[PDB]
């Protein structure tokens, strides 16, 4: 073999897949996730979406007094 990667294949409906497209578009999560597009209902992507995803989230709170000498 010569090219390879480690990651994550998704299987979903048409339309979550297109929302995918256009969150990775976007850089919606502050990174791009997607390794490579496949089918209409495929999408490889990177193996650690979920923390992207969970760290993402994080900055969507509501700020407070520590905002920014914690963050």
């Amino acid at each position: 073999s010569h090219g390879t990667r480690k990651g994550m294949l998704i299987e979903c409906d048409p339309a979550m897949k297109q929302f995918l497209l256009y969150l990775d578009e976007s850089n919606a999560l502050g990174k791009k996730f997607i390794i490579q597009d496949i089918d209409d209902t495929h999408v490889f992507v990177i193996a650690e979406l979920v923390n992207v995803l969970q760290e993402r989230v994080g900055e969507l709170m509501d700020q407070n007094a520590f905002s920014l000498t914690q963050k």
